[PDB]
């Protein structure tokens, strides 16, 4: 939270990346943006939560960088 939302978002990038997995899917973004904090705006961070997966969605998880860069984009810009 604050400027250290960067620490929090790489911290989820540690819990949901497991330890060495580096791929978090949409379901992980649900448990996240509910548990990791609580919620962000409402419909626009819904944009966060719905865009993480992808177009086909068979095995589209967001790995090393999208989850923090998206978290920095949505939080700080």
């Amino acid at each position: 939270l604050g400027p250290e939302e960067k620490d929090e978002c790489m911290k989820i990038f540690d819990i949901f990346d497991r330890n060495a997995e580096n791929i978090a899917p949409v379901s992980d973004t649900m448990d996240m943006l509910t548990k990791l904090g609580q919620t962000y705006t409402k419909r626009e961070t819904e944009a966060i939560m719905k865009e993480a997966r992808g177009p086909k969605g068979d095995k589209k998880n967001i790995g090393p960088e999208e989850w923090l860069t998206l978290c920095s984009k949505w939080v700080r810009q």
